[PDB]
């Protein structure tokens, strides 16, 4: 394999499925990252992540940071075998996570573009994020433009800290963020400075900051088309099963007691839950719904039980990866458009 | 298979090995218990229990009475359809819980041997414990002698109330308790009384209550003899794998941050272990030695998260089953006496 090759396979309007290649491994288009916080995704081991169906986790820098430190990973062979996850992984830049100040980076109490990208490289991360200045939902046009205006100066130095590392250079790849908040014209300068300095991928930050859905999907029906249509594209921090598909029919490729159903989500928890012996979801091929009722995954819930915490997200994770099937099938079958119509007359 | 069919295939000085025969499957002996709570060994699918070498689970009536109900385990189809674990179960009787009163039995705020003898029957258990009277330690020998007299009329309640219950008479086994302290005369009247009325298997009561090991050991010395030599013998609520051999020594047949090692325990969660990229335990066959370091554990366990209780649980229950596979080859090999010896040189 390559270090990196996107592939679109087949599209519909805006919307595209295909693959990227990296070294250690293929990830299909498009793509749910569960989130690995503190090197574990949360109550599975690696085995079962990818019998879900996942191709790649996302780590958090800003907590790997903390505990247990990055030069610890590094000095224990790197986030992969330190975790037993061999598949791509793709790390966040710790800016977001910092905020939830100045022109050289953030100091904080328990980071540089350069310091960032370098912690990322001692990880051992496949996908790289450049180091951005988050903006606030709101935000003014000054200040989101003086944001985006760092973010894009911190781009070009998470680009060459990057390429000055040449192990790094080789076997990862990096990915720009677009920042702007909610205004087009911003987005466009942070798009055309991005392209400009060359990346292998594309997200659009800076949204799921509470705008809302309308507001998100009416930001990105503009600023999706203004970044390069043959890299992906990455919508950080979305999202909930609906969200997901509507950035996929705006051209997004990657996204990082409640049980998720095709009929919506369930609250476990609940009362009418406690002697129904159907699985979570009717359909759902997970292991969870072939062996367990709900009425005990209820009762382990309201128990405080591990083993509850371990179902339900196994099962959810499943789910959502059932549903980044579907769309890549029904989009390669070019019937994506009646999938969405579909899913949502259900989900709802 | 049978009811219920124990059979002795070799024997060393006290030390017995061999099988229990009942309709869910054969458990070998000497034997250690998993034990649910609340339906669940803790951070464990059942599967992951069974791939450990488990025969056999504990599940505790307090707990499973109080929540999520045994009426209503019944109606959900058994406490093995309710977990998915097929193979068999014995329930305590939900008196010892109680304690951590009258002679028809107890009430307390969130039992008889007819209530205890039923919940076991609703939650279709296959070894079932008759009620008995908890003893204190210290106990002066009136009290113990009172509340061995009380254990030994709630023993042939037990045993009429199983009987008079024919499904459970006939796919169950029940096991009597023998009480009397640390007092060998009161063992001798207690070890009688369960005689004449006639179990499937006989458990020594009360220890492991604070009286250490030495004094454990001596009692056990006299009591297990006393005993029907051709039924099971349970040592209630023990133990450490030291507890263990000496009483396999003895007699025993079943029994129910720190992981276990064949050098002795280690706490994860100490310091030296943060860049240790040796498993648990260095001869371990288990999964979890298989694949992940002493550091990743340390991290998880003091990050507090749920996949370091699901490792060092799957670990430590594995590292018993090992334990007691290496006795029973050991006594069929009429080298048990040496393996004890080893153990300890090793362990201490
Ligand atoms: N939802 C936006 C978001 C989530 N995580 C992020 N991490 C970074 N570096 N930038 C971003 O804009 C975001
Ligand atoms: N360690 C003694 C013990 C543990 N659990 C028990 N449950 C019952 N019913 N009786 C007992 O004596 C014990
Ligand atoms: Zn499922
Ligand atoms: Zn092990």
């Amino acid at each position: 394999r390559p270090r990196f090759s996107f592939s679109i396979a087949a599209r519909e309007g805006k919307a595209r499925t295909g693959t990227i290649e990296m070294k250690r491994g293929v990830i299909r288009t498009p793509a749910f990252m569960p989130v690995g916080t503190a090197a574990t995704v949360k109550a599975l081991k690696p085995e079962t992540v990818r019998a879900t169906g996942a191709d790649i986790i996302l780590g958090n820098t800003y907590h790997l940071m903390l505990r247990p430190g990055a030069e610890r990973i590094a000095k224990l062979g790197g986030l992969h075998s330190f975790m037993g996850w061999d598949r791509p992984i793709l790390t966040d830049s710790g800016g977001f996570q910092v905020m939830s100040q100045s022109e050289e980076g953030v100091t904080f109490k328990s980071l540089s573009p350069e310091r960032s990208i370098e912690i990322q490289h001692l990880l051992g991360s496949d996908i790289v994020m450049a180091f951005d200045e988050c903006t606030p939902y709101p935000a003014t046009p000054s200040r989101a433009a003086s944001s985006m205006e760092r973010s894009m100066r911190w781009a070009k130095r998470s680009r060459d800290a990057f390429d000055s590392r040449k192990e790094q250079a080789e076997n990862a790849a990096l990915f720009g963020i677009q920042q702007g908040s909610v205004f087009e014209n911003l987005r466009q300068q942070s798009a055309d400075a991005l392209a400009e300095i060359g990346f292998d991928g594309y997200a659009v930050g800076g949204l799921a900051g509470g705008e809302g859905q309308d507001e998100m999907f009416r930001v990105l029906d503009f600023s999706v088309p203004m970044l390069p249509d043959d890299k992906p594209h990455y919508l950080m921090g979305v999202g909930k099963p609906d969200d997901i598909v509507g950035a996929v029919e705006r051209g997004i490729d990657m996204f990082d007691g409640q049980a998720f159903t095709w009929d919506g989500p369930i609250n476990i928890r609940n009362a009418r839950f406690s002697e129904d012996l159907k699985p979570l979801d009717s359909e759902c091929h997970c292991a969870v719904c072939q062996k367990w009722s709900r009425a005990y995954i209820h009762h382990l819930i309201r128990a405080g039980e591990i083993l509850g915490a371990m179902l339900m997200t196994e099962h959810n994770i499943a789910f959502y990866q059932q549903l980044m099937q579907k769309i890549r099938d029904s989009i390669s079958e070019g019937r994506f458009s009646q999938f969405a119509q579909d899913f949502r007359a259900r989900y709802f």
